[PDB]
């Protein structure tokens, strides 16, 4: 049959649940040139993003979301069946998914009790690893990785593996970005997106920030015209000075609402513990989380269960929405 | 250094030149929901395309162009370093590019003198091949593959490999589509696009038509949200009844202009031979093609050199544009 021909690995492969900005920001097309193929790397988007991130244009690569960026790094550096990828659970699921789909080995070193890196465990499992992913701030936990530890991770992998900092939520704590470290570390790569703070998840637009040599290797493995013209168009508009300003206003409004939500949740009986976050979502441990999860779910309040993630039993991840959405969750709880 | 960490294979990896519709067809967004992630396979687009192609909705897969479709088939069926892909030159370059990028072997059996398939050579090289690509009408030659030979190819691979018919130009000769053969062949897959006749190359929207079992395996290897909301939006509009009608009008206008261009070129001294085409481009052999190519190029008339393709020495591929664009080429020649 048909499935027997498939690769073995392939044969076995209120909305507050996806970390999206709660409100739609309107945009309209300005470039009616849809009959022609777009440029491989839209100049307007790349230059606007480089100014925003404070890096050189030659250190930026635009792709179909940060998700494509994760895949590209594996495609360029890992030899299937020979090389490995390393990540530290509980974290973003796409790292393992892309590697498993591609047929590359996954090495996992779970983080310590406070979600920080187990530097000793990592140094013991580096042999044969080509790419290390580290999400900071981490999804779903919400916290930043100590920069001192990132320095250690960078020293450990110097000339052995590429270290990828997933900064999908860096807009909520801009001061913590490692974008300024590129000059010191040739093997450091950073993933950025327009899907979260930028309120543009529907666009599927992301970026990889790395030194020119890395960017050039990634250009060799990326699809010929990765971005559509309508996406490049809207993206350049959102990356304009006025757009960066409107973005910052969105972040500020989300942080204020996040602080209200944390304060209120800490007063609710069933809520055992609320963890600090530097993002647009809150991880909280509940007494009988599955019961509470199904209850809200039936009420039409959709969260994200994390009960099955390593060390997250009892936890649910709540995305920060509007004041009215927060009130619905509080009242419901 | 950084490159030493890259995979070996990766380390070594008037506009009438890209087969685009000459005129821009205008479209505007109707869905302002950009803050939320899009559905994995937009229902409107898939149902509209299924009605258009006359297939079941469960036999359609939408991707970032037919180019992504080519990649998906290799990712689902070919084991890197073990399985092979087979194509017949001179043809579309992306087949080999995707395989080489992924690390899968390429087996080539050039076509016969009339560009038809060498069935005996193919049957001799099938061992270890999982996917066979066949472009019909062929790019850059312009002709259709004899359906009798496709039947033979389908029998040869029955239960051994997937046969992919690249129908990127099928809108110019709708009667020749193999979309109706799906019921008889479980291993047949078809690639379609909105980049050529549909005048929407800037959208990066393509489709794969195959039996449900194949489609399901491809769903397992495709990126989670392959299509952006603005693309899904415009694509559903272009696939509406009125849009299919406007599309057909475009095809008719292109075919009439193509016939004029062929007639006129056959009268030009430097033009040694003009080959018949069932598409929106014309392959022609010239006396001193490089000299003619550079000359037009300096004049601002951009064609596509094919001089280096197997059996195409002296040939240039001319995309059919507007009446004024055809006149510029004729006069220039
Ligand atoms: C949302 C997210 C991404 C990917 O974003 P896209 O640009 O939508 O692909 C990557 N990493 C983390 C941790 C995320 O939460
Ligand atoms: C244009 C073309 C494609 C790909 O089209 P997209 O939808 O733009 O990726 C595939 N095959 C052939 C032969 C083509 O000419």
């Amino acid at each position: 049959t048909i499935t027997d021909l498939a690769r073995e690995n392939v044969r076995n492969l209120v909305w507050l649940n996806a970390n999206e900005y709660p409100t739609a920001v309107e945009f309209q097309l300005t470039q009616q040139t849809l009959n022609r193929y777009p440029e491989c790397q839209p100049k307007a988007v790349i230059e606007n993003y480089a100014q925003y991130a404070g890096v050189k244009p030659e250190q930026v690569l635009v792709s179909r979301g940060a998700d494509e960026g994760i895949e590209l790094l594996i495609r360029a550096f890992c030899e299937p069946g020979k090389d490995a990828i390393l990540y530290c659970p509980p974290t973003y699921g796409m790292y393992s998914v892309s590697a498993e789909t591609i047929g590359v080995e996954c090495r996992t070193v779970p983080t310590l009790d406070n979600w920080q890196l187990d530097l000793q465990g990592i140094s013991d499992k580096l042999d044969g690893v080509k790419v290390v992913y580290v999400c900071s701030p981490n999804n779903p936990t919400g916290q930043l990785i100590n920069p001192q530890d990132f320095r250690t991770l960078l020293e450990l992998t110097r000339g052995k593996a590429i270290v990828v900092a997933d900064e999908a939520y860096i807009e909520f704590c801009p001061q913590a970005s490692l974008a300024g470290w590129l000059a010191e570390y040739p093997h450091l790569a950073i993933l950025r997106t327009l899907s979260k703070a930028f309120a543009l998840a529907g666009l599927r637009c992301g970026f990889t920030l790395a030194n020119e040599e890395v960017i050039n290797l990634l250009m060799k493995v990326i699809a010929p015209y990765p971005l559509s013209t309508p996406v490049a168009d809207i993206a350049a508009q959102a990356l304009s000075p006025q757009g960066i300003v409107a973005m910052r206003e969105r972040v500020a409004q989300i942080i204020a609402e996040r602080e209200y939500l944390i304060a209120a949740l800490k007063e609710i009986p069933c809520v055992e513990q609320v963890f600090d976050s530097e993002t647009n979502y809150i991880l909280a441990r509940f007494k009988a989380s599955s019961a509470v999860f199904k209850s809200l779910w039936d009420q039409g309040i959709i969260l994200r269960d994390q009960n099955k993630q390593p060390s997250l039993s009892g936890c649910l991840r709540i995305t920060v929405g509007t004041r009215e959405e927060s009130q619905r969750v509080i009242d419901a709880l």
